DNA sequence: GCCAAGGGGATTACTCCCTAG
DNA sequence: CTAGGGAGTAATCCCCTTGGC
């Protein structure tokens, strides 16, 4: 392994670097598509490590990633690599117009005296600043979630597809998403000349160019998630609120609106019309009534314990009920800037007082590491398997200890049990386009 | 002057159904 | 007769104008 490095490669993560390596010393591209926690960021970084230590490549090397790993990233790179500068190009316009004074233009190879080695940049700025990205030439390109590039008529993929740069890393651990055109396009993203616009060829003509490992196998000492199925009915005021909304059917199947209507009520009754008491607002919502019950067994239990929502206006009413309860609770979602995301993050990691984090399950599903949580759960399932599972596999991770556990909070005889077998039954079809080897 | 808010808007996600190749 | 791309909607996040001390 480079000398550069702060802490030892795991078996698995050496051979994982050595299969980038020699993508590059071939001079081709591919994906690490190791599994949630395996340890993305260590290789990929160890690659930028390499290039530095073995062909005096200094960068300029860009990190993109989304929002809430950008902290992460920076904290991390600089515990694993101390060596490397890094650029945190986040900011206001006048804030990243200052960063830009670092922005060696001459140096198509940066040395080590340089004023920056890797730039960690959100999936954001490389579009809004994108006039000001394709001016520079990059010798290492790495992608965080690469799953944020599944779509080409995605500007972000049409940006940095037009980047200037040597060699490219996606790096996720949920790559086929929704249909095969989406892994295209992560693939064409990579190898722009070999894969221009059956699954036994499949799995041989993506043996190069993809690398994934599994918990199962390389991570064993973690054990399995236990997943538990929490099935709740419609309380009486969900119930007369759901059957006057599905009597629209009498007309429609307006459609695409209703099942959002739904899903609402589903959630709570009061984001559909507020209506009163906190103990009548806690059983007439089924889903808060058993949450409720639950909780109450999880502290008793210590169990520190990570609340997903699929919306905005339910994770407000949530702390209202647990500021009605005694419950301890932080928070992070798309509206908290990202200084407050790592200020949060971090308090949740350090001091074992609080019970709850209330996380978004987009904003705070990916990167972070959430590990002194032990118990999942989600009072909204969502459409994409993938994504719940990077949001459960939050905790589940290199450095826990405890039994993690997963609860689904599933409003029986509703739309919540379409949505999870719907999107359940395509972690089959996901399971089955990676039947081949990984390796 | 200095910080706050939020509010607006453009991008991205994912189902459902129209309409044309 | 199938598929493509438009309609709906809500989360995400940068910009920026208003307001207060
Ligand atoms: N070789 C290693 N030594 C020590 N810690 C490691 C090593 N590899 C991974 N980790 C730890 O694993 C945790 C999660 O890894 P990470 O790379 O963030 O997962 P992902 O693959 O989703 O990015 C991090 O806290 C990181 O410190
Ligand atoms: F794949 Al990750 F945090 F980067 F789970
Ligand atoms: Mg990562």
């Amino acid at each position: 392994q480079p000398k550069l490095l702060n802490c030892q490669l795991k078996e698995y993560q050496l051979k994982g670097l050595n299969w980038l390596v020699n993508l590059y010393e071939q001079g081709i591209n591919g994906i690490l598509a190791d599994e949630m926690g395996l340890g993305k960021t260590v290789q990929s970084i160890s690659v930028m490590a390499y290039l530095a230590e073995r062909y005096d490549i200094w960068g300029p090397f860009l990190v993109v990633a989304p929002a809430s790993t950008l902290h992460n990233w920076q904290q991390e790179v600089s515990k694993f690599v101390p060596d490397f500068k890094v650029l945190p190009y986040w900011g206001t316009a006048a804030d990243r117009k200052v960063l830009r004074k670092f922005w060696d233009r001459k140096h198509t190879t940066y040395k080590k005296d340089s004023p920056f080695h890797v730039m960690i940049t959100s999936y954001q700025l490389v579009v809004s600043d994108v006039a000001y990205f394709q001016k520079m030439k990059w010798q290492y390109m790495i992608l965080d979630e690469a799953q944020a590039i599944k779509s080409s008529q995605s500007s972000r993929w049409k940006c940095l597809l037009g980047f200037h740069c040597r060699n490219r890393l996606l790096l996720t651990g949920t790559p086929i998403q929704n249909n095969m055109q989406e892994l295209w396009a992560l693939l064409h993203f990579i190898m722009p000349s070999l894969f221009d616009s059956q699954l036994k060829r499949l799995h041989m003509i993506l043996k190069p160019f993809m690398l994934r490992r599994v918990k199962k196998h390389v991570q064993k000492e973690l054990g399995d998630k236990i997943e538990i199925d929490v099935f709740c009915e419609l309380s009486y005021r969900q119930r007369a609120m759901y059957q006057s909304l599905r009597n629209q059917i009498s007309i429609m199947d307006t459609l695409m609106n209703l099942v959002m209507q739904f899903r609402k009520v589903c959630n709570h009754p009061d984001l559909f019309e507020r209506a009163p008491s906190m103990a009548r607002f806690v059983t007439d919502s089924g889903k808060l009534a058993k949450l409720d019950e639950l909780l109450r067994e999880l502290k008793e239990g210590g169990h520190r314990v990570l609340l997903y929502f699929q919306m905005t206006r339910m994770i407000d009413l949530m702390e209202e009920y647990l500021t009605y309860r005694n419950y301890k609770y932080c928070r992070l979602d798309g509206s908290t800037k990202l200084e407050d995301r790592r200020d949060t993050v971090a308090d949740f990691q350090t001091r074992p007082e609080i019970f709850i984090f209330l996380l978004s399950t987009r904003a705070g599903g990916l990167g972070i590491n959430l590990t002194t949580a032990d118990t999942v759960i989600f009072y909204d399932s969502d459409w994409n398997p993938t994504i719940d599972s990077q949001a459960m596999d939050r905790a589940h991770r290199l450095g826990q200890t405890k039994q993690v556990t997963v609860y689904r909070l599933i409003t029986r005889g509703t739309i919540e049990e379409r949505i999870r077998k719907r999107a359940l039954q395509k972690e089959e079809v996901q399971r089955v386009v990676i039947t081949g080897t990984g390796s």
